[PDB]
Parts: structure tokens; sequence; C-alpha cells
């Protein structure tokens, strides 16, 4: 006798477990147990993943309901689970979107300058270099300080919340509340700070005083700053880090992108498709009884949408484990989700990765791992899969 299959399967972000393809073929929706001890339906085919994400009867906001089966413990107040819905309801969705596009004047130049400065410092210090802690994460942090309009010098302290804030824990995390409350206080001060006139926080500070937003709560304005910083930083830094691993392990691709940098955006799209940065399936709670494949999901049950299930499904992406720059459906992956909750930072995230890679290949065309790949230490019980250090030589 064996216990019910447990998720997640592996914290390793450099290979997909052979188990995923077996499940997809035999039982593309099947029962699993989460770290909390709750039961859930794990969905692993492209067809079923899309079905779930496109049906709002599978609710994100209801995952925060008291008494619901949980993937993991809340690390924010339950209202913050509906963050984008609260933003929308306050009339702020267009303004937030506009602030977080990579089209702002000078933003791309800033990214390229920051990336080049980080790499120059690594070259000066000499090999081995840690591309996570000393490149990808500081590049993500600098980008989000600029996008938010907050001082660069404030980035590191906000960044140090994230190793706890994005934990995937069975139980509530006392440190997460301490850091949340502190970061909220910081963003509330930013909104009252007359020096802050650019970026997302500059725009929120203005809208706060406009009569059309006089009844929007101060709690929401501060929340938007904390959540967009955290979500953007953890996502872009984690994605770039694990994409660099995939690229480094493919010298032929590294050489092609070095030689033809106009292929970088197609490259990043394939790196997005094969990315294992999300450690857990995307959670949804059924609000009705809904047929998904061979299973009738009952109202109040938890469903987990496995992104790598969808993105390595050979029925949608033939030869799924291969990077192919000429697929006919290249942006049809689920790396940014799908439907109501599609990532509002998708363009910024693509641009962060494209620029980080372009700059790396120009400065370190011979970049290679400085340790055997099995020596990378993969962070556990976290909402992302990331190596603690990424040592490289060049
Ligand atoms: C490569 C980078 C990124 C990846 C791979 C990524 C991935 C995702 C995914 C898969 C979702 C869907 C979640 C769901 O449906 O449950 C999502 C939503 C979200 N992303 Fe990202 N993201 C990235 C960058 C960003 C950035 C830069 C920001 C903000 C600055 C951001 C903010 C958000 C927010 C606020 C949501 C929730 C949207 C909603 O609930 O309607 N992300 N992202
Ligand atoms: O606003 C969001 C959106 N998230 C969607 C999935 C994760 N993600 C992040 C980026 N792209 C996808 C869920 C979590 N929150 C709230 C939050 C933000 C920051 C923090 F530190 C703690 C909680």
């Amino acid at each position: 006798a064996t216990v019910l299959l447990e998720v997640p399967f592996s914290a390793r972000g450099d290979r997909i477990p052979d188990a995923v393809a077996e499940l997809r073929t035999r039982e593309p929706i099947r029962k699993v147990r989460t770290i909390t001890g709750a039961e859930a339906w794990l969905v692993s085919s492209y067809a079923l993943c899309t079905q779930v994400l496109e049906d709002r009867r599978f609710s994100m906001k209801e995952t925060a309901a008291a008494g619901a089966p949980r993937l993991n413990a809340l690390t924010v107040p339950p209202e913050v689970v509906n963050n984008m819905g609260n933003i929308a309801d306050a009339g702020l969705r267009k303004a937030v979107m506009k602030a977080i596009t990579p089209k702002a004047p000078g933003l791309e130049q800033f990214l390229r300058d920051t990336a080049n400065s980080l790499l120059d410092n690594l070259i000066t210090e000499g090999a081995p270099a840690d591309l996570r802690n000393d490149f990808a994460d500081p590049l993500a942090t600098a980008l989000h300080c600029k996008v938010l309009g907050i001082p660069q010098e404030d980035g590191p302290k906000l960044f140090r919340s994230l190793s706890i804030a994005f934990m995937s824990s069975a139980d509530p995390i006392p440190a997460a509340k301490i850091n949340w409350d502190r970061d909220i206080e910081y963003m509330a001060g930013i909104l009252e700070n007359p020096n802050i006139t650019t970026g997302l926080m500059g725009e929120l500070s203005r809208l706060r005083k406009d009569p059309a937003y006089s009844h929007v709560s101060d709690e929401l304005f501060a929340t938007i700053g904390v959540t967009f910083f955290g979500a953007g930083v953890i996502s872009t830094g984690s994605f770039l880090t694990t994409a660099l691993i995939s690229l480094i392990q493919r010298p032929q691709l590294r050489n092609l992108l070095h030689e033809k940098p106009e292929l970088i955006p197609a490259g990043v799209e394939e790196l997005l498709r094969i990315n294992l940065s999300f450690a857990d399936g995307l959670p949804r709670l059924a609000t009705a009884d809904i047929q998904v494949g061979d299973v009738l999901v009952r109202k109040g049950e938890l469903v987990l949408v496995l992104l790598e299930g969808a993105n390595f499904d050979p029925e949608h992406f033939p030869n799924p484990g291969s990077i192919e720059l000429d697929r006919p459906n290249p942006t049809s992956h689920l790396a940014f989700g799908r439907g109501q909750h599609f990532c509002p930072g998708s363009a910024l995230g693509r641009r962060h990765a494209q620029i980080g890679i372009e700059a790396l290949l120009k400065k370190m065309p011979g970049v290679d791992l400085a340790v055997p790949i099995d020596q990378l230490v993969w962070r556990t019980r976290f909402q992302r899969r990331i190596p603690e250090r990424l040592p490289v030589l060049w």
C-alpha cells in the first residue's frame, strides 16, 4: 500500500521528471495530495490546462476562502489574493498596465546599462561568478525600482523579504507578516513622499489625490506597490536565472544567439515555454460541478494547473523538450497563464530576459557552468524553482 501521489514532484528546475509525461498520457487529471494534506486535482495536458484557466468558474479568489482545501498557506491577507480584481474594481487597471510596460522612454536603455554594469563588475572580480545573486536578481531588482519610481538604494531591503514571502509552506509563516507590514509601511510612506513623481508609485500618488479615486483605500494603493515589486522581482529574476541554465547547457544555441542576436526574442519565447520556474501548479477552486476530461470536479474542490504539463505536451508542441526557434505556435505556451488572470507583466518579463541575455552573450560569449550541473542547490518549499547560486566561468 502506498499513499496518494504527493505534489510537488521535484524542486529541480533543470529537468522535467519522467513522471509528468506518464501522468499526462494515462491520467491528465488526477488526484494528488498537497503539502497541507489537502486533496487536489492535478491537470497536466495542454487541452485540460487551457480549459481550466479559461473557465472563471474555476476561481482564483475563492482559493482564499476559510476552510477551503489549500495548496499552501497564505503569505498575504486573504483580500490580496484578489489583487488584480481589487485593482480593476478601483478603476486602476489601465493606469497600472501603462506603468509596467517596457515601452516607457529610457527604460530599455536603463536595463541595458544596468546589465552591462553588473557584468563588468563580475569580469573585474574574475571567475567564478554567481549569475543569480550578482546578475539576474540585481537586474530584476533594479528594473522594478525604476518601474515603480522608487530609489535604487531601497531595492535590496525590499528584495530580502522575498525568500520568505514566496515560500510554499504547509503552515502560516510569522516572518511573512512582519515583512509584509514593514513593506506596506514603506510603500505608504512612498505615496506621501514628494520626491516620488515617476513610475507606478508616482502615478498612484497622483491618482490618490484625484477626485475620481477619492474613495479608493490607502491600503490598496500601498498593496499595489508591494505586490507588483515582489511578484515582478521574484518572477523575472527566477525566470532569467533558470533560462540562463538552459542556454548555458546548449552551446550550439548560445553560439547561434551570440552570432544572430535578432533571434534572441524567438529564443526567449522557447525558454519561456520550457521554463520550470513555477514550483507548483496554478491553484483554482471550483465554484460549480464541472466536467474536466474524465473527472467531474465538485464545487469547493481545489484544481492545480501544471504549467509544464501543458508546455511539454507533445500533442501541442511536437518534440517538446527541444528548443526550436521556428515553431508555428511559439507564443501559445502557458508560461504567463491564460484567460482572466493572464500575467500583466508579460511584456516587461520578456524584455528583462531578452536584454539580460543579449548583454551576457556580448560580454561573456564563452559562458559555461563552473560546477557540474548536479551541484546546483535547488530551493525547496518555495513558489519558484531556483538554484541558490549559479556559478559560471567564461
Ligand atoms: C518572466 C516573468 C514572469 C512570469 C513567468 C510570470 C508568470 C505569471 C503567471 C503564470 C501568471 C498567472 C497566475 C494565475 O493565473 O494563477 C501571472 C500573473 C501575474 N503576474 Fe506574472 N509573470 C512574470 C512577470 C511579472 C511581472 C514583471 C509582474 C509585475 C511587475 C507580474 C505580476 C503578475 C500579477 C500581478 C499577476 C496576477 C494577474 C491576475 O490575477 O489577473 N508578473 N504571472
Ligand atoms: O499579485 C499577486 C499575483 N500572483 C500571481 C501568481 C504569482 N506571480 C507573480 C508574478 N507573476 C505571477 C499571486 C500573488 N500575488 C500577491 C503577492 C505579491 C507579492 C508578494 F510578495 C506576495 C503576494
